[PDB]
């Protein structure tokens, strides 16, 4: 599935991303437009051989399962293609542990350098949330 902005953020908020670890909506939902343009579908494979999956690119070297990391954990105890569900449950609950591993939000590079220091508030204009 391919969310709207507006609809993104409103799914997010539901479940309870919104000043998750201090983390403001807007912060997510920047994080998801430059990890996936929204999109629940996108994979990106790494150069370590890890591949990152669904609308926050969440990295099987750690978090999910996908039977090809060598490396590997699964922190999250999940499949890697649940990551890539119209339903955005496991993505956010996943997302939720790795905020939480210490580097907050810094775990998603693009977010440091895309989003971090930025009016992200930007991302949730206009929406009825």
């Amino acid at each position: 599935k391919v969310f709207g902005r507006c609809e993104l953020a409103a799914a997010m908020k539901r479940h309870g991303l919104d000043n998750y670890r201090g983390y403001s909506l807007g912060n997510w939902v920047c994080a998801a437009k430059f990890e996936s343009n929204f999109n629940t579908q996108a994979t990106n494979r790494n150069t370590d051989g890890s591949t990152d999956y669904g609308i926050l690119q969440i990295n099987s070297r750690w978090w999910c399962n996908d039977g090809r990391t060598p490396g590997s954990r699964n922190l999250c105890n999940i499949p890697c293609s649940a990551l890539l569900s119209s339903d955005i449950t496991a993505s956010v609950n996943c997302a939720k542990k790795i905020v939480s591993d210490g580097n907050g939000m810094n775990a998603w590079v693009a977010w440091r350098n895309r989003c971090k220091g930025t009016d992200v508030q930007a991302w949730i204009r206009g929406c009825r949330l």
